[PDB]
């Protein structure tokens, strides 16, 4: 169990993946998905706060280099038969500020169709009205 090395340290239930990629298969491995599949190795200095491993949604990492790990195993001619908006995105902002991987539960497969209109209407205003607006970190839907 690789996944064990990161949960003698990390919550297990809130650092745990939880959500749909627990029970999914590694298109590239055949095996289950595991946290370096997604977040890459910690180095020796890694409790400094350096960069060894990937971070979601936070301004560390540049918006290009967060999305690039999902399409390790994503295909972008699936992603925009599946959710149009998908394309103009993949460069612009970061994905998990619209998706949320750990949980139980993802909120974007949840949104009403109302509530799939609303997100452009919330994050498009913000970036028209906050000047400390991050496209690496966005916290607003969340
Ligand atoms: C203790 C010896 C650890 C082990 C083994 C692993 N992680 Fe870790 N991680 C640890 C600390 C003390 C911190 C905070 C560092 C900091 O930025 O101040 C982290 C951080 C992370 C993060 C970033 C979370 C965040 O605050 O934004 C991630 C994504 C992460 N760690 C993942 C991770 C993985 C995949 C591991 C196994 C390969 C792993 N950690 C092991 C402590 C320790
Ligand atoms: C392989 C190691 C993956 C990485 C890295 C990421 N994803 Fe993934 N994801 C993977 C699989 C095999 C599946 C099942 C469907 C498939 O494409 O074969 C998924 C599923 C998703 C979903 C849908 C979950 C659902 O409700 O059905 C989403 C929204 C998703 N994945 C997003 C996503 C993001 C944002 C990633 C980078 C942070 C990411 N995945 C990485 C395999 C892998
Ligand atoms: C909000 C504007 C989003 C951003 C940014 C990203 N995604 Fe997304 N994604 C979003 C929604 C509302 C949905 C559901 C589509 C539906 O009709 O239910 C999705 C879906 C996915 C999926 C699953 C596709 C499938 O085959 O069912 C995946 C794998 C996925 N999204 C991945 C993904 C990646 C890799 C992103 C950054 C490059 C990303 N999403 C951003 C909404 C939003
Ligand atoms: C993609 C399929 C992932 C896998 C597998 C793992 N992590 Fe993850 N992690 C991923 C995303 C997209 C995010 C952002 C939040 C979200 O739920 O979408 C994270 C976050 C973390 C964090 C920071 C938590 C926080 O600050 O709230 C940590 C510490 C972390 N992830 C660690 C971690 C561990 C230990 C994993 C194996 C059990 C693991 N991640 C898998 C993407 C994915
Ligand atoms: C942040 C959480 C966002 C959400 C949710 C949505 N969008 Fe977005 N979008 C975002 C950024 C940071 C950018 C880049 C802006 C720039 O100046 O480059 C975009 C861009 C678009 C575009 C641009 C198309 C183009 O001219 O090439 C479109 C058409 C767009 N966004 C639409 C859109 C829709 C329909 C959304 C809801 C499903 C949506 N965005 C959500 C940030 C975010």
């Amino acid at each position: 169990n690789p996944d064990a090395a990161c949960l003698d340290c990390h919550k297990p239930d809130t650092e745990g993946m939880h959500g749909k990629h627990a029970s999914v298969i590694n298109p590239n491995n055949k095996l289950p998905v595991t946290c370096t599949n997604c977040h890459g190795q910690p180095s020796p200095q890694h409790r400094e706060g350096v960069k060894d491993v990937m971070r979601f949604n936070e301004p560390m990492y540049k918006v290009g280099e967060q999305n690039s790990v999902c399409m390790s195993c994503h295909l972008p001619e699936q992603l925009q038969k599946a959710f149009w908006p998908h394309d103009v995105h993949v460069t612009k902002v970061a994905c998990a500020s619209c998706h949320s991987l750990h949980p139980q539960q993802d909120t974007m497969q949840t949104l009403s169709d109302k509530g799939r209109i609303k997100i452009c209407v919330d994050c498009h205003s913000d970036q028209r009205t906050n000047p400390n607006f991050n496209p690496a970190s966005v916290p607003l839907l969340k």
